């Protein structure tokens, strides 16, 4: 592997480790990965971090009833750009009616960007991904990894 | 007021807001500010963050029973360099006997560096500072801020 490939795989492993921990504990989480469409306007709504990715930091960010847990983490250029960011709520009538604002925010950003957003449900610990205006629900660990590698 | 001076003031405000919040809630914390003696050897024992400082991130790091809460945060200028770092334990007999490992680690690093370390007791909420081998306990909010401004 090249340095850039090794770095991408390390980031994927850090994300999946954090997501698994949160899914097991039913910790709600919202993590958007910026792609070609710039998301600076949304990054600017949160708390700046520009931090190295680690599973530890991702977990610490989303702990319930803490300063950083409300809102989205946005990743950009292999770093955590900001936490507690605003994302736009989707008005799509085709999202499962049992899902709340975390999932609607993820679908919303996916409607206007090419980003990939991961959501952990605080109700069930279920893991989902929003891309292109669609929500892919009840993902296995393998499925999430496949989506991150495809992305 | 140069940009350097304004950045320092912002960092002091972030630190003091976080410490005050953790003191009120008896959240144990151990926060070392590198000065002229480089602390790379200790930074490298922790989880790298290289993050912009915020009161929110400082608080999120020290929440009990989370990946990052045990060990020291080490700050370099206006960044959180790493969390969950090792510091050496002091054997000084002037550490109150009831105090635990955070205070002994803080005095320990203060014996071999010119750093300033802030400690919040999880037993009492009291705030202390270790510098040059001495521990100063039960600091008021005003005294801590004045110490940081002088540092
Ligand atoms: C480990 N953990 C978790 O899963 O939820 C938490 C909440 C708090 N306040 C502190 C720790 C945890
Ligand atoms: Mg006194």
């Amino acid at each position: 592997p090249t340095p850039v490939e090794e770095a991408q795989q390390k980031t994927i492993e850090a994300i999946t480790k954090a997501i698994n921990y949160m899914a097991k504990r039913r910790i709600g989480a919202l993590l958007t990965i910026e792609r070609d469409t710039g998301m600076g306007d949304y990054i600017e709504t949160g708390i700046p971090l520009n931090a190295k990715v680690s599973s530890e930091l991702l977990i610490n960010i989303f702990i319930p009833n803490t300063p950083l847990h409300d809102g989205a983490v946005i990743m950009k250029n292999n770093e955590i750009a900001a936490a507690a960011c605003y994302l736009p709520l989707s008005e799509s009538p085709f999202i499962s009616k049992e899902l709340g604002t975390r999932h609607r925010a993820a679908v919303g950003i996916s409607e206007v960007t090419d980003s990939l957003t991961i959501i952990v449900s605080e109700e069930t610990g279920g893991v989902s991904v929003a891309k292109n205006g669609d929500l892919h629900r009840e993902l296995t660990e393998e499925a999430l990894k496949e989506m991150l590698e495809a992305e």
